[PDB]
């Protein structure tokens, strides 16, 4: 009765559960928590009014979010899985799913998940998230569709600010917005790169939009002195256009893309006259409000710039900066990392929804054919490694051959590569901060360069290393690369004493010519924008 209230009320926050006080409430009660952040009690709420109807899936997927928000994954998974069965063809819910199995590399049904939420994406339908569908089998196509849609509802639910222009004055104001600023790759990539501008390009003022506030961590205090940072983590969307537009910044990039709060209208207000798309979403944002997009001649080669909705931009080498600062310091024995001290160490640090059936199968089938080899990977949430070294068994290999690293400090976890041999890339989403983690630590990595941004960064990287032969070409020949260097310890140790060298003789870690090149780029782009100099 009274509750139709409470809902609009999401569009007062207490007014709305002053409604609610009156079920189909203790869920709305339930869900009023949830916005309050006080997952705990969302969730135990919810979970009642689950058990009051066992078979209500709008209850169902909303207890489903207030359990993950509370840090109850693999509960948080029954619950979707449940809205699933009582709602089978409703694509919202099976996008979610889908996306919290691979999480937790429970791979049922994995391929008929895939398959309705690509359909739901060519039938512009089931609002998927672009960031999600990144560890689908999706094409540089597909990808370009479903951002478009995320996009295009954005553009229309928002009015754009009064339009403005670059300078033509100078000093150039380039700005940058992003939630990673410390602690985060996106701060980790570019505070070197920040530090190597203010120094070598004093003329080009660098302005940094943090939208999350100080972690503590060295990174956010570097950058925060290595430009002006603005901590804009309290303005809502509006306001921090405004705020933007308030500093004259003539160049904005995007580096919180899809995913990661983002704060998609902010880019959307159009509150600079040119927006650059870079190193955020490792895809194109399809939006109308982005300008540019800035890759380079690997990763986003011309056979690829037909699916960038944004201009494309190259810099001469990699696209990717890195922090040329990092020591790396020594990991406690193999043995205390778990790890046999005899054998050869193969690793794969990547985030779990980038291990997929594919790329395990790929890299088990090395351990298969090589006695004395483990896989050292990277702890995932709830039961993956549980799931994990179940797999492993089906296929073939001592589920103990797997070993699990948790996740720790960016030093500590660095530290661990010096222990690694060969590092495993995953398809059809890259390891890319960290690909060029182990990288910077003289760990090889090998990977199959694919047809889409984000199966080419590890690619580019090794590309632009000088470490072509570490590109194969498939599966078979991911494995054949993988078991000849690990069968034979006279060519590993040649591989390291190689990459150490190209690392130092590589453009890829110096961010001096770096900061060169992309501030010759910065002004060029400036001077296509009416921008004259001074
Ligand atoms: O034990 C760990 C494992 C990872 N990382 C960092 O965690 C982030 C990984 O992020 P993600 O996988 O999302 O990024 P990507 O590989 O796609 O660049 C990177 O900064 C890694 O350096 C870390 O600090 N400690």
């Amino acid at each position: 009765a009274w509750l139709m209230l409470a809902d609009a009320e999401l569009g007062d926050t207490t007014a709305g559960e002053m409604a609610v006080q009156r079920p189909e409430a203790v869920a709305r009660l339930g869900r009023v928590r949830w916005t309050q952040q006080r997952h705990a009690e969302a969730a135990v709420l919810l979970q009642q009014a689950s058990d009051a109807a066992p078979e209500h899936p709008g209850i169902a997927l909303w207890l489903g979010h207030a359990l993950e928000d509370a840090g109850q994954a693999e509960a948080a998974a029954a619950a979707y899985t449940r809205a699933h069965q009582l709602l089978p063809e409703e694509p919202y819910i099976t996008a979610q799913l889908l996306n919290w199995r691979r999480r937790l590399c429970d791979w049922r049904a994995l391929d008929v998940l895939s398959a309705q939420v690509r359909a739901a994406v060519a039938q512009g339908v089931g609002a998927v998230e672009p960031f999600a569908f990144l560890s689908e089998d999706a094409s540089a196509a597909e990808q370009l569709a479903c951002a478009r849609t995320r996009a295009q509802a954005i553009a229309a639910s928002v009015r754009p600010l009064a339009p403005t222009r670059v300078r033509s004055k100078g000093p150039l104001r380039v700005g940058f917005v992003s939630n990673g600023f410390g602690a985060h790759p996106t701060g980790l990539l570019t505070v070197a790169l920040f530090e190597a501008l203010q120094r070598r390009q004093p003329d080009l003022q660098m302005h940094l939009f943090a939208t999350s506030g100080d972690d503590g961590s060295t990174l956010r205090t570097r950058l925060a002195q290595a430009s002006t940072l603005h901590d804009v983590t309290a303005l809502g969307h509006l306001a921090t256009a405004k705020h933007i537009r308030h500093h004259g910044i003539d160049l904005l990039f995007d580096l919180a893309g899809w995913g990661g709060g983002g704060r998609p209208e902010v880019f959307a207000l159009r509150p600079a006259p040119v927006q650059v798309n870079w190193l955020a979403y490792p895809g194109t944002s399809g939006a109308p409000w982005m300008d540019y997009v800035l890759g380079d001649a690997f990763a986003l080669p011309p056979a690829l710039e037909p699916f960038y909705s944004e201009h494309v931009l190259r810099l001469q080498g990699a696209f990717q900066p890195s922090d040329t600062s990092r020591v790396v310091a020594e990991p406690p024995s193999r043995t205390q990392c778990g790890l046999p001290e005899q054998g050869v160490v193969l690793c794969c640090f990547n985030n779990s929804y980038k291990l997929n059936p594919q790329s395990m199968a790929r890299m088990l089938a090395v351990l298969r054919e090589v006695p004395d080899s483990v896989l050292w990977l990277l702890s995932g949430p709830g039961e993956a490694d549980a799931r994990l070294r179940a797999f492993a068994h089906a296929q073939g290999v001592d589920a103990q051959r797997l070993v699990f690293m948790p996740k720790l400090p960016h030093p500590q976890y660095l530290a661990r590569y010096r222990h690694a041999d060969l590092f495993l890339d995953t398809h059809p989403y890259n390891a890319h901060t960290t690909a060029s983690d182990a990288l910077w630590t003289g760990c090889p990595v090998l990977t199959t360069p694919g047809e889409t941004f984000a199966a080419r960064v590890a690619g580019s990287l090794n590309h632009h290393l000088g470490l072509d032969e570490m590109n194969v070409a498939d599966d078979a020949a991911f494995v054949a690369k993988a078991v000849a260097l690990a069968s034979d310890p006279a060519a590993l140790t040649a591989l390291h004493a190689r990459v150490d060298v190209l690392r130092r003789a590589s453009g890829v870690f110096h961010m001096d010519g770096f900061a060169d090149d992309f501030g010759a780029l910065l002004q060029a782009l400036a001077r296509r924008h009416g921008w004259l100099g001074i």
